[PDB]
Order: C-alpha cells, then structure tokens, then sequence
C-alpha cells in the first residue's frame, strides 16, 4: 500500500484488534503545519471546487459519477445517483463548499476526477464494553477522554474518470482533500467503502428486499431460487413469496412534515444514543435530512393520539441497468434512520416495504447496521455478496459489530 501505508490510520487487523481506547493517531498539529497552497498536480489538470447552488455545475458532477461512480464485480449495475440527490448529500447545513474537491482538464474544462467531504457531529468515544473492560483496570479516565461529540469530515464520492484509472489520481485528491480539512482545523474523517483497505472499524454485508421479482430476474440482479423449480410456474409462487399487503398495517402512520421535526429529532436522539458510534443532529439536520423530497428521500410518522411515536426514513438511488435489453434502470430503495417506540421494529419496517412497493420500488437495501440485521428474515430480505466497510481516517478506534454502527452513509 504505497499510499495508505503513509497515513494516519492502523495498518493492520492485528493492530486494530489490540486497540481499547478512542483516540487519535497523529501528534497534534496546528493550521499554521498544514500547506496554504493547493497541492500540484499534471499541468494540463487544475482543482476545481464546484459551485453547489448552480445546477450546471451539479449538472456537471452527476455526468462524471453516472458514466464513472461504483459499479458491481460484474460489470451489470452502476450507480445513478440524481442530481436533486446530489445537492441533497452534499449541502446539508452548515457545509463547506471548499471540502467540495474537484480536477478538470484545462484545455476543455472537462470534469475528470471528484471527492466530497461535508461535517457531521460523531459521537465516537471508547464503545460501551471496552469501557467497562477499562473501568475494572481504574483506567476509566482514558476511556472516556474523548466521549464528547467531534465536528469531523465525512468523505464521499471519491471518483476517478474511467480513461484516468491508475495513475495514482486518487491519492493526489485525497491528500488534497486532507489538507483542506485541516485547515479547517478539522482532522478526523468518517469514510465507508465496498473494498477491503487499511483498516476498517467495523464491517456490515448488504441485504435486499425483493420488491418486484420478475424484473429483477430479468435484468439478473436476483434468480429464481432452486426450490421454485419444484413448481409448475415457478415465477408465479416466487411473485406470491414476495407479495405484500396492499397499503400499510399502521394506522396514523403519514408522511412526515416540518411540525414533526422536533419529536422527530427526540426519538431518532433517544434510539442513536444507545450504539456506540452515531451522529448528533441538531433540528436543522433532522430537517434537512429527513423532510421528504421528491425521488430522493421518504420520511413517514406514526401519530399516536397527537405525539409521533414511531417514524421511518428511505432514499432512492436509481442504478444504470448496463446495456439491458428491457430495461434501463433499476430503482432502489435503502433504509435510512428510524425509530420505533410503539410496535416491533419488523411490523414498522413492514410498512416501509409496502410504502417503497406502492411508489414503484424494484427492491429495498441495506447495510445491517442499527437494528437491521434483526428483522432480515422476519421480512424476507436476501443477503448480498457484498458488504459495506467503516473507517476512520486519523482516529484509532477498537473493532466493532455492525450492530453498534448508527452513521448511515448515502
Ligand atoms: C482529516 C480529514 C481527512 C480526509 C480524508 C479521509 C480519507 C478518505 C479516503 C477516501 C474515502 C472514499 C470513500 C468512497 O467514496 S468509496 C467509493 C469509491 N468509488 C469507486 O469505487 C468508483 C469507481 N472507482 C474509481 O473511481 C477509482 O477506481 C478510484 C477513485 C476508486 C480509485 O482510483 P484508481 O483505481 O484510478 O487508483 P489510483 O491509481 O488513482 O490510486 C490507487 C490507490 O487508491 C487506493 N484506493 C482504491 N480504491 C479506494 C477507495 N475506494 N477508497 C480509498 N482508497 C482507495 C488504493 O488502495 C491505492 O492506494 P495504495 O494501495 O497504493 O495504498
């Protein structure tokens, strides 16, 4: 790793798994430590920070990541993520446009390479158990040093042009982006990422809710299990295993809307306090990520005699159906927060189900952090080949289940 093996994070899962307190990695640094300059690069490449509030400029950004962004191993599906979604993600309140990080081609001012960083507050002290482990050595002081929530950078979006893979872009738009953050006087990041580097802190596999089987057999996202061919029409019976009701179980559930907000951002607070890594989110960022928003996020409440007392959140995420012969996208849902108070968490996900189905959702994703893992198979979610890595850059942190992860990541 000629590059990660040169940052501040743990090099190693032996190492990882010897680490019992939060903290950082680095000596402290100031501003002053940190290049003015932004760092050189080719000379026919310039930085470019995009302007958000300019949809050319968005514009231009959903091109680079719609031909460039993640695809699968094989070549089949690649995100499509939209532009109302982008300015969505990149721009929640209070966010920095400089932590924005683009390269373009002077000659044409043709986008080439991204990555995004927006601030978010992370509760991300010692976990629970650690803690008590340390409270038995009298070494509870250390544990808990770092147990106030920290303004640090969430990192996302890092795309290379397809026709510029492997001339060591990345490294150079990731130091860039440090730096950047740092002279921000921030110097913690959360990233997530499908492949394996140097060195997760926790690790969650993807699961998928079929929504609309048929279509998703076709374009061979899914296949028919082999017990189906016991069938005489085995699409038939895997259509009725998928079935759902036609509208939702819960009565006073309904979209969610800004006088919400507050006993919104009480529950959501209550349930993200219990898990050892989370955000802090104020009402303009309850706000701002959780009011509905049309194709990109859903947000429902069930109103119990006046009070809100459950709620659940999804965003869309489109991806490009790569050369399909029926078919050009692929339309999917992914569990955003949630709370439940006033049922199981399983009867609560089920409407969020049957709302995703009735919306025109081919299928449902998610990572199993939060609570997800505990209601995969009480609602008939198939796990996926792939999972979803957490880390922090310049922050030790001891290995966790998934289950004690409350960051989602869009
Ligand atoms: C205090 C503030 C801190 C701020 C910074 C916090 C850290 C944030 C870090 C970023 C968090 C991003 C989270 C997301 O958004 S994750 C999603 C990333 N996007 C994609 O996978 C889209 C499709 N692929 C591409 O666009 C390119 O292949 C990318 C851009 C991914 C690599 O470009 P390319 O293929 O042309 O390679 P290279 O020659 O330029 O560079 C090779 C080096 O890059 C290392 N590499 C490869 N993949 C990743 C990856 N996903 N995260 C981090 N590093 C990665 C690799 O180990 C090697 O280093 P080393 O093996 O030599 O050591």
């Amino acid at each position: 790793h000629a590059f990660w093996s040169t940052q501040p994070v743990p090099q190693t899962e032996d190492e990882t798994e010897k680490i019992v307190f939060a903290g950082p990695m680095d000596e402290p640094k100031t501003v002053a430590d940190i290049p003015e300059e932004p760092y050189p690069i080719a000379s026919t490449f310039e930085w470019w920070t995009p302007n958000m509030e300019a949809a050319d400029d968005i514009h231009a950004i959903y091109e680079l990541l719609r031909d460039n962004y993640v695809e699968d191993d094989d070549s089949m599906f690649r995100f499509n993520y939209s532009e109302e979604f982008l300015q969505w993600a990149l721009c929640p309140p209070n966010y920095i446009p400089d932590w924005h990080v683009a390269v373009r081609r002077k000659a044409d001012k043709k986008l080439l390479a991204f990555i995004a960083g927006v601030p978010v507050t992370l509760r991300m002290g010692t976990p629970k158990y650690m803690k008590v482990k340390a409270q038995e050595r009298g070494e509870g002081e250390e544990a808990a040093k770092y147990d106030e929530p920290r303004h640090i950078c969430e990192i996302n979006f890092l795309c290379v042009h397809k026709q510029l893979r492997e001339k060591r872009l990345a490294p150079i738009l990731i130091k860039e982006a440090t730096r950047r953050v740092n002279r921000t006087n921030v110097w913690q990041a959360v990233y997530t990422a499908g492949v394996l580097l140097p060195t997760p802190y926790a690790s969650g596999q993807y699961f998928h809710r079929s929504l609309n089987p048929e279509k998703l057999v076709e374009i061979r996202f899914s296949g028919i299990p082999a017990q189906y061919q016991k069938f005489q029409n085995p699409m038939a019976m895997l259509k009725r295993n998928y079935q759902l009701p036609s509208a939702p179980k819960n009565s006073g559930l309904r979209e969610m809307k800004p006088s919400d907000v507050p006993q919104v951002r009480r529950i959501l607070m209550n349930y993200l306090d219990s898990f050892d890594v989370g955000p802090v989110f104020s009402d303009a960022e309850i706000s701002h990520y959780l009011l509905p928003r049309d194709g990109v996020v859903f947000t429902y409440v069930v109103e119990n005699d006046k009070k809100v007392t459950d709620f659940f959140s999804f965003y869309r995420i489109p991806s490009t159906v790569i050369g399909n012969s029926n078919y050009n996208l692929l339309n999917a849902a992914y569990v955003h927060y949630y709370a439940a108070t006033s049922i199981p968490l399983h009867q609560l996900i089920l409407d969020l189900l049957i709302v995703a189905h009735s919306r025109g959702f081919d299928v449902c994703n998610m990572v199993e952090i939060l609570d997800n893992r505990s209601f995969v198979e009480q609602l008939k979610f198939g796990a996926g080949d792939g999972h979803l890595r957490y880390y922090f850059y310049n922050w030790a942190y001891p290995k966790i289940k998934p289950s004690q992860v409350a960051l989602v990541m869009l």
